[PDB]
């Protein structure tokens, strides 16, 4: 056959007018209802096919995987990063990029401590913060956006910053910032008509300034590991691919030089720290709103762990409430809900269509996240989702919050033992409350873009002990 079906486009216009106001997910949300699971839409004159439902979704990138391997752009930060980091990357640069990732990652604690350690590590600093704030009140995102970014620096540069940094949280105000300008109206509006808004004033240009102020302190920083560089004491990832670049320097394959070091470290930061500190964010917020659900995950701990030891990811598996909490959370907060734009490599054939070559794809992971036919009632947020009768943790393949295929998410198991280990360990030592009443308490997004960003809240931690 040939083209996916949709609304009628205006030449430039494309389809806006039929869009609905409130956003680009509500928008196609509502294209489904009329043209089904695989339809086009025309975001200013470019043609994008959506796939929507678990079924579409895993047919394309694990069935048809090398064809749906492209990545799209993000036109808000495309001028930026240009094709560079592995989250941008396409082709053999990316290939190559995601392989060094995978092979210097599985290498990574044979030499220097795990990442399980250092997020555990971490999520010490954390609770001795947590209990020299005495129960005060206070908007925990700062310090969601900490303890995740803090795991990268340990990762990427081997150290640790402080939470009360001045120059740290300056720093993570600008990614912030970034973020939400990202998904906000204006960004999805760039979406659409970058070729003509990129020559006005606006967000785009702030992100662009926003990801510059940050590539510099990266850039500089990258600089004093080059010039301090001791190769019988390698301290962190940076060290480990400057001393590959310097043997793999002399020959141009799988090249160094195609690369860009201090992009790909910033695209590490720009997909590690975000998404994950606003999970947490989300997840407090939603046992703020059903408080039974924190006391059944305490319960637990008590049980499994006790007070005195750290949690540690092999008390995952006799864990199965938790475990069902936190891909609650994740199913719930949908938090990348249109996932990040793919592109088919080549025509491809699709449930009885042909998608063209270079055609950007949008799966709706937002979609697989709320089938009805996997979660009932898909709409409220409900632990007994994950759970068997017997209260075994019941996984699905509906639950895709990090994709799926050959782009499937680089950080799939550092996010998932963040989660895991703060989440138990502040509730292992705390338990939460807030001055709002759950009546109170709206879940609806402040902003719904490319990311869900959570609305504002207050929460004290009340020590156990
Ligand atoms: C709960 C937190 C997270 C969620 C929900 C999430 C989800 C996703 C999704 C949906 C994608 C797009 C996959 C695709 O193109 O089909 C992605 C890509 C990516 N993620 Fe994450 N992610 C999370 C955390 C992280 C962390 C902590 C890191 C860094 C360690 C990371 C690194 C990346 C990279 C590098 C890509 C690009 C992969 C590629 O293009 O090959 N992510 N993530
Ligand atoms: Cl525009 C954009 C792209 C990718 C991410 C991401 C990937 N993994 C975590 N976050 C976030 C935002």
């Amino acid at each position: 056959g040939k083209l996916p079906p949709g609304p009628r486009p205006l030449p430039l216009l494309g389809n806006l007018l039929q869009m609905d106001r409130r956003g680009l997910l509500k928008s196609f949300l509502r294209f489904r209802e009329k043209y089904g699971d695989v339809f086009t839409v025309h975001l200013g004159p470019r043609p994008v096919v959506m796939l929507c439902g678990v079924e579409a979704i895993r047919e394309a990138l694990v069935d048809k995987a090398e064809a749906f391997s492209g990545r799209g752009k993000i036109a808000m930060v495309d001028p930026f990063f240009r094709g560079y980091g592995v989250i941008f990357a396409n082709g053999n640069r990316w290939k190559v990029l995601r392989r060094f990732s995978v092979t210097t990652m599985r290498d990574f604690g044979m030499g220097k401590r795990s990442v399980e350690e250092r997020i555990q590590e971490e999520a010490q600093c954390l609770i001795e913060e947590l209990r020299k704030s005495k129960g005060a009140l206070m908007d925990p995102t700062f310090l969601f956006q900490s303890i995740t970014a803090n795991i990268i620096c340990s990762i990427v540069f081997g150290k640790r910053f402080h939470y009360q940094d001045q120059e740290f949280l300056k720093m993570l105000n600008l990614f912030y910032q970034t973020f939400s300008l990202i998904s906000s109206v204006f960004g999805q509006l760039f979406e659409l008509f970058s070729g003509f808004l990129k020559h006005f004033p606006g967000a785009h240009r702030q992100v662009y300034k926003n990801l510059q102020e940050i590539n510099a302190y990266i850039g500089h920083s990258v600089e004093k590991h080059r010039e301090t560089l001791d190769p019988s004491a390698p301290r962190d990832l940076i060290d480990t691919y400057l001393l590959h670049m310097e043997k793999e320097k002399s020959n141009a394959h799988s090249e160094f030089s195609h690369q860009n070091l201090n992009l790909n470290t910033l695209s590490l930061f720009f997909a590690g720290t975000e998404t994950t500190s606003t999970t947490l964010r989300y997840g407090f917020l939603l046992m703020l709103k059903y408080p039974h659900v924190a006391e059944r995950v305490y319960r637990e701990i008590e049980q499994v762990i006790g007070p005195h030891r750290p949690p540690e990811l092999h008390d995952r598996a006799k864990m199965p409430y938790t475990e069902a909490v936190i891909y609650e959370i994740q199913r719930f907060s949908d938090l990348l809900p249109m996932g990040v734009p793919h592109i088919v490599t080549q025509h491809t054939s699709f449930r009885g269509y042909i998608i063209p070559k270079d055609t950007e794809v949008f799966l709706i992971l937002s979609t697989a996240l709320h089938d009805p036919h996997y979660f009932e009632k898909p709409d409220a947020f409900n632990p007994d989702h994950f759970l068997d009768a017997n209260g075994a943790l019941k996984k699905t393949e509906a639950f895709i919050p990090f994709s799926l295929g050959k782009r499937i998410c680089l950080g799939e198991g550092i996010a998932r033992a963040e989660l895991f280990l703060f989440f138990t360990t502040i509730l292992q030592n705390f338990s939460m409350a807030s001055p709002v009443a759950p009546e109170d308490i709206d879940l609806t997004p402040q902003e719904c873009g490319v990311g869900k960003i959570p609305p504002t809240y207050q929460i004290r931690f009340l020590p156990r002990h």
